[PDB]
C-alpha cells in the first residue's frame, strides 16, 4: 500500500479541543463526528481531538483508527501499552477505587495483571453450576413484573427494573448471595450509578444544555469524596459476600482488600454496566427485527429445548443457531463498549484499506468500535441488523471481525492480552436472556428513546406464548 500523511489536525491551542468537543457531545454526535471526518479527509485514519480535554485530560490528541483492518492494532500487546487508558486520555481518582489502580487499567507487564485476571477466570469458572438456574429465577420475576407494569400502564419500562435483576442475578450467581438478604437491600443499582458516573462524566452527556452541562461535568473532575460512602456500602457487600472467592485470592498471592476493590469493579462496572447498556440494547434490536423473526426465534428455542427434555443445557443452546447468530448480531451492530485505546510502544506501520500509516512511539490511538464492525470492506449489508448473518459455516468465519470484548471473538481473553476477562460468561448471559424472552413470548412491541450509556427501552405489548 502507499504510505500516506495522517490527515486531520487538532486546531487551535484551547479552542480546537473544545470546539471538537462540542461537535462530539452538542452539534454532531459521536457517529456523525466521526463520520463527517472520514468523508472530508478521505481517510478511516486522521488527528482529532477527543473529550475531555479541558482540566480532566492532559492531552486530547489521538489518531483515530476507524475501519476493520487498522482497528486490530489497538488488541496487539507488543505494538500498544494499555496502563490507564481504560477510560482514555484521562484516568478517574485512584480513590474512587480504595487507593487501588485497578485490573482493568493495568498493563499485561505489570505481575499484578496476571494474578488478578486469574482471578476473575476462577470467579467465572466456579460459578458455573449456578448461572442457569440463578438466571432463570430472577429474569422470570423480572418478566413477571414487567406484565404487571404493562397491564397498569399500557407499557412497561425495562430499565427500570432490568438494573436491579442484573445485580441481583450476579449476586446470586457470583456468591451464592441475595442482595434482598444484606444490607444492601434493592439500594445497589441506584449506588453503582452514581459512582460510575463519578468515574464517567466527562466522556457523557445527559441531555442537559451545554452551558449547563460543560462548566458542571465536561470541565473539572467531581469530587470522589461525595461518592465514599456509597462505595463503601457496595465494598462491605463484597467483602462479607465474596469468602469463597477470597480464599482464591489469598492462594493467588492478592490481598484480601485488593481482591475485594477488584471484585467490586469487575461486578459492578464491567459486568454490571456492560449489561447495563447492552440488554436494552439487544431489546431494542430485536424489538426492531419485527414480529417474523420473533416467530423464527420462538420456534428455534422451543423447539430445542422439547428436544433437551424440557432441560436448557450449555449443549442444548449450542442447537440454537438462529439466537447465537442473533446475540453476535447485536455484538457486532452496537458493540456496547465503543472507544478503546492504545499507546504506541514503538514507531508503527498501520495499515488501512487502502494506505498505510506511520505513527511514532508515544502516539495516543484511539478506536471507535461500530466504525471497525460496520465497515462495509468488511461486512455485506453493514448497516443492516441481519438476524441470521453468523449462521452456519461461512456465517461464523465472520466472527473473527466481532471486536465487543477487545478482542476478535474468535480468539480467547488471557493473562498476556486485554482482552475482555467475562467474554464467554457475556456472550452466554446474553443467550440466555434472548432464550427466556421467547420461551416465554411469541413476539413483543417496544417503545424506545435515548440514555447517557446507550437507550431507554419500554415493551408496549408482551405476546404470551
Ligand atoms: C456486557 C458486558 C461487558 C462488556 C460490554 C465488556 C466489554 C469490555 C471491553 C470493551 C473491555 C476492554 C477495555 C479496554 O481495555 O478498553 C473489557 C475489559 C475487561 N473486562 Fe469486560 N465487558 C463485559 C463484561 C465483563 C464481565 C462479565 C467481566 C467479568 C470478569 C469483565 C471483566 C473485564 C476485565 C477484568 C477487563 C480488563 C481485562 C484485562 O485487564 O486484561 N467484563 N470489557
Amino acid at each position: 500500500l502507499p504510505i500516506r500523511n495522517i490527515p486531520g489536525n487538532y486546531g487551535l491551542p484551547i479552542v480546537g479541543p473544545i470546539k471538537d468537543r462540542w461537535d462530539y457531545f452538542y452539534d454532531q454526535g459521536a457517529e456523525e463526528f466521526f463520520k463527517s471526518r472520514i468523508r472530508k479527509y478521505n481517510s478511516t485514519v486522521y488527528r482529532v481531538n477527543m473529550p475531555p480535554g479541558a482540566f480532566i485530560a492532559e492531552n486530547p490528541q489521538v489518531v483515530a483508527l476507524l475501519d476493520g483492518k487498522s482497528f486490530p492494532v489497538l488488541f496487539d500487546v507488543d505494538k500498544v501499552e494499555k496502563k490507564d487508558l481504560f477510560t482514555g486520555t484521562y484516568m478517574p481518582s485512584t480513590e474512587l477505587t480504595g487507593g487501588y489502580r485497578i485490573l482493568s487499567y493495568l498493563d499485561p507487564s505489570e505481575p499484578k495483571h496476571e494474578k488478578l485476571k486469574n482471578l476473575l477466570f476462577f470467579l467465572l469458572k466456579s460459578s458455573r453450576n449456578r448461572i442457569f438456574p440463578e438466571f432463570q429465577a430472577t429474569y422470570s420475576e423480572l418478566f413477571d413484573s414487567l406484565e404487571k407494569e404493562l397491564s397498569l400502564k399500557g407499557k412497561a419500562d425495562f430499565g427500570g427494573s432490568s438494573d436491579g435483576t442484573a445485580f441481583n442475578f450476579l449476586a446470586r450467581a457470583f456468591y451464592g448471595t441475595n442482595p434482598a438478604d444484606t444490607k444492601l437491600k434493592a439500594d445497589a443499582p441506584g449506588l453503582i450509578t452514581k459512582w460510575v458516573l463519578f468515574n464517567l462524566h466527562p466522556l457523557l452527556s445527559i441531555g442537559l444544555p451545554r452551558v449547563i452541562e460543560e462548566p458542571l461535568i465536561h470541565t473539572f473532575s467531581l469530587p470522589p469524596a461525595l461518592v465514599k460512602s456509597d462505595y463503601q456500602r457496595l465494598y462491605e457487600f463484597f467483602l462479607e459476600s465474596a469468602g469463597e472467592i477470597l480464599v482464591e485470592a489469598d492462594k493467588l498471592g492478592i490481598s484480601r482488600e485488593e481482591a475485594t476493590h477488584n471484585l467490586l469493579f469487575a461486578t459492578c462496572f464491567n459486568t454490571w454496566g456492560g449489561m447495563k447498556i447492552l440488554f436494552p440494547n439487544m431489546v431494542k434490536r430485536i424489538g426492531r427485527a419485527g414480529h417474523q423473526v420473533h416467530n423464527r426465534l420462538a420456534e428455534e428455542i422451543r423447539s430445542v429445548i422439547k428436544s433437551n427434555g424440557g432441560e436448557l443445557t450449555m449443549g442444548a443452546i449450542e442447537k440454537m443457531e438462529l439466537t447465537k447468530s442473533v446475540v453476535y448480531e447485536c455484538l457486532r451492530f452496537e458493540p456496547p463498549v465503543t472507544a478503546q485505546y492504545g499507546r504506541a510502544k514503538k514507531d508503527l506501520v498501520i495499515e488501512s484499506h487502502d494506505a498505510a500509516f506511520k505513527v511514532k512511539a508515544g502516539e495516543m490511538l484511539y478506536g471507535y468500535q461500530p466504525l471497525a464492525t460496520r465497515d462495509p470492506k468488511i461486512f455485506d449489508r453493514a448497516d443492516e441488523f441481519v438476524p441470521e448473518r453468523f449462521v452456519g459455516e461461512e456465517g461464523e468465519k465472520l466472527l473473527r471481525h466481532v471486536l465487543w470484548s477487545n478482542g476478535p471473538e474468535t480468539e480467547t481473553p488471557t493473562v498476556g492480552n486485554k482482552q475482555c476477562a467475562g467474554k464467554d460468561f457475556v456472550v452466554l448471559v446474553a443467550r440466555l436472556f434472548v432464550i427466556e424472552i421467547f420461551r416465554r413470548y411469541d413476539s413483543f412491541d417496544i417503545e424506545v428513546g435515548t440514555s447517557p450509556l446507550g437507550s431507554s427501552v419500554n415493551f408496549s405489548s408482551l405476546r404470551k406464548a
